[PDB]
């Protein structure tokens, strides 16, 4: 299955996710990806900020689905 994370600048990159795949698993492919660290990445998908210890299917992300890629300094 694929998602879509969309960065600030305008970047869309494509995963390939299992559903049952965690939010901490998403970051690890884009560790692979980009190489950013999951320190830093945040992902959105509608209001709250997702958690590492849950699957895309808890949180009903579907096929082709968009998440926002938020870049963790602080806090904001």
């Amino acid at each position: 299955m694929q998602i879509f994370v969309k960065t600030l600048t305008g970047k869309t990159i494509t995963l390939e996710v299992e559903p049952s795949d965690t939010i901490e698993n998403v970051k690890a492919k884009i560790q692979d990806k980009e190489g950013i660290p999951p320190d830093q990445q945040r992902l959105i998908f509608a209001g709250k900020q997702l958690e590492d210890g849950r699957t895309l299917s808890d949180y009903n992300i579907q096929k082709e689905s968009t998440l926002h890629l938020v870049l963790r300094l602080r806090g904001g």
